[PDB]
């Protein structure tokens, strides 16, 4: 009885598969335990340690804070064998401790709560031990590599801190002085410390950017009337025009709005500052995507109307600059609306 349309289930294979995948990453970026089983249930990764390990190091859309929060768990064994698996496909041979830490820190954020930091460091240090045993041998107590890894982290934080005057920052001799007697009473060979200090000074240790990085650089461009949570991702950016009254015409350019669509939130802004190769946006209002519907319309004064509603009833009215931007934006907003609705899990 139902006619075939383009909205029939026979045509939504790709759309629904990709929707589930994005939901999986969304549950990981909120709670990595619920997220990870979600993706093995739907078969996005095998239930293997290296499987989850290959996934966390390569897939985009995963928060590096949330990856480190996961890989840094002592309780779960899988997290430890995924951690040992992630350190396995990182080769630290013919490299100083700081160049190994930098490579390791490129994938996992090494910050936050003392318990889980100690642990990624613990697991990192031993991978550094296995790989360059020789260097370990000129250490009275191999326990000192763990101590030295934290000293490098402490050096990096201090050196590139915006909160310390340059003259109150750690000098090379202050770094050497602080490590005196660290090796169970003996000192670490000084040229090794010269190297370390002399190369963190050349280049700060920085974690690789992720989706949270883009949301926070957008967030710093908005002057409020706090969106960089690890689950939130930027979907699209669009210029629209707001419509106070769709029954009268308006001059072109009036009520110009810059819209930011996130996977669970829609923020409406208006241009604030102007030149210098960018701008700020004065936050006007934001909308939850739950219960929201997009009704496309047009009249004699607005050929490309967009209307946002709910029945949980008109949120706002927009006119798009052209039909293409209209199709693209409404297609993304409808997909983000479906993502949020599907996500309302009732377990």
């Amino acid at each position: 009885a139902i006619p075939m349309s383009w909205d029939s289930p026979a045509f939504s294979n790709d759309v629904i598969r990709k929707r589930h995948y994005r939901i999986g990453l969304n549950l990981f970026n909120k709670k990595p335990e619920k997220g990870v089983q979600y993706l093995i249930e739907r078969g996005f990764v095998p239930d293997t340690p290296v499987g989850v390990a290959h996934f966390l190091l390569q897939r985009k859309g995963l928060s590096r804070q949330m990856i480190g929060e996961f890989l840094g768990n002592r309780q779960k064994q899988f997290n430890r064998d995924v951690l040992d698996c992630v350190v396995d496909e990182m080769d630290f041979s013919t490299m100083e401790l700081d160049e190994a830490l930098r490579k390791f820190q490129a994938h996992i954020r090494v910050q936050g709560e003392a318990q889980k930091v100690e642990r990624l460091i613990e697991a990192f240090s031993q991978r550094y031990c296995i790989c360059n045993p020789g260097v370990v041998r000129q250490f009275r107590n191999p326990d000192t590599i763990f101590i030295l890894a934290f000293a490098i982290i402490l050096l990096n934080t201090d050196m590139y801190s915006p909160n310390v005057k340059p003259e109150r920052k750690m000098k090379l001799e202050d770094f050497i002085k602080n490590l005196r007697g660290v090796d169970d009473g003996e000192d670490i060979p000084r040229e090794m410390l010269m190297g370390i200090y002399e190369r963190i000074r050349k280049r700060e240790l920085k974690t690789n950017e992720d989706h949270v990085s883009q949301v926070q650089k957008v967030e710093k461009l908005i002057v409020g009337k706090v969106l960089s949570l690890p689950h939130r991702r930027l979907v699209c950016y669009c210029r629209l025009f707001e419509v106070p009254d769709p029954n009268k015409p308006q001059k072109l350019g009036l009520h110009q709005r810059e819209i930011f669509l996130f996977n669970d939130l829609l923020v409406v802004t208006k241009i604030f500052q102007k030149k210098k190769n960018s701008v700020t946006y004065s936050f006007r209002q934001s909308f939850s995507l739950y219960g929201m519907q997009v009704l496309l319309f047009e009249n004699q004064y607005y050929p490309n109307g967009i209307r946002l509603t709910s029945s949980v009833k008109v949120l706002i009215n927009f006119n798009a600059p052209n039909p293409q931007d209209r199709k693209k934006f409404t297609d993304d907003l409808r997909e983000s609306i479906a993502e949020v609705q599907e996500m309302e899990k009732h377990r």
